[PDB]
């Protein structure tokens, strides 16, 4: 079916947490090995949140070369991103490493540091321009370039410095802060104008690395952006966008990832920002 009256008819009938759990049931599963060895406990925020084997990041370390953090790679729509956990304390420098590595433009972070009271990833980046970071674990250093923050989101300038060879880039970190504590928006303009930001600075384009998205475990804000981006991405080169079918391409995004989209109201949402996205692109 399209997507906009498939969209009506789930309403009327109510049966958006039957959609949802007919996707979780058809959803791949592959070994997630290295992910449970007990030397990655420490590495891992949430027990049940795993790369697989088949697609995971690989640190260019030989001791230890473990993060949580999978390629999701989409043929026909010619994107890749890198969907990654909010760093914990003791994976900060990983983290910039694997920027680093994989020659990555911007960084997308979809929460805030606490939520809920409760802190959801660690402090990773500097907030003012004279406090930089020094990651002694991985060589590298971190420093605040500038910084514009807007009513729903901020954009900052940073400059990572690999200390080994001197080398430095400018790394661009995309932050929306005002996702609610509970539920999702009601609107999904906000957040489609921050994907337009977003693409708009080169960070998704093919002359950079994957972007690096995440929010607290990396599957549910975090794959709300990534389904959205490569649904209209692919309405634009189809001659019939109303073939795009957004199930099947979650479907095929979980791949490379489990449990992209985490609630049936993630799933709702989802539909909704590429529906009213669709338009505003003609
Ligand atoms: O002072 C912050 C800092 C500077 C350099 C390297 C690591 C950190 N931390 C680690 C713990 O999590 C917050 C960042």
């Amino acid at each position: 079916m399209e997507m906009e009256k498939e969209f009506e008819q789930i309403d009327k009938s109510g049966s958006w947490a039957a959609i949802y759990q007919d996707i979780r049931h058809e959803a791949s599963d592959f070994p997630s090995r290295v992910a449970k060895l007990p030397k990655n406990k420490n590495r891992n925020r949430y027990r049940d949140v795993s790369p697989f084997d088949h697609s995971r990041i690989k640190l260019h370390q030989e001791d230890n070369d473990y993060i949580n953090a999978s390629l999701i790679k989409m043929e026909e729509a010619q994107r890749s991103y890198i969907l990654t956990q909010g760093p914990l304390p003791n994976t900060v420098g990983h983290f910039w490493e694997m920027v680093w590595e994989q020659k990555s433009r911007g960084v997308v972070m979809l929460n805030r540091v606490m939520e809920k009271g409760s802190l959801k990833c660690a402090q990773y980046w500097p907030q003012k321009e004279e406090k930089e970071m020094i990651f002694e674990d991985t060589n590298l250093k971190l420093t605040l370039i500038s910084e514009d923050i807007k009513s729903y989101y901020t954009v900052r300038q940073l400059e990572l410095e690999n200390l080994t060879t001197q080398e430095t880039r400018e790394i661009l970190h995309f932050h929306y802060t005002t996702w609610p504590d509970f539920g999702v928006p009601e609107s999904p303009a906000s957040f489609l104008n921050f994907l337009f930001k977003v693409r708009e600075s080169g960070s998704l384009s093919p002359e950079h690395g994957p972007v690096v998205v995440h929010c607290s475990a990396g599957i549910g804000r975090s794959g709300t952006f990534c389904l959205a981006d490569t649904c209209l991405l692919l309405m634009d080169k189809r001659k019939d966008p109303s073939s795009v079918d957004i199930k099947k391409v979650l479907l095929e995004m979980r791949k490379f990832r489990m449990g992209l989209i985490q609630t049936a109201d993630q799933l709702r949402f989802s539909y909704l920002a590429v529906i009213e996205g669709a338009k505003f692109i003609m």
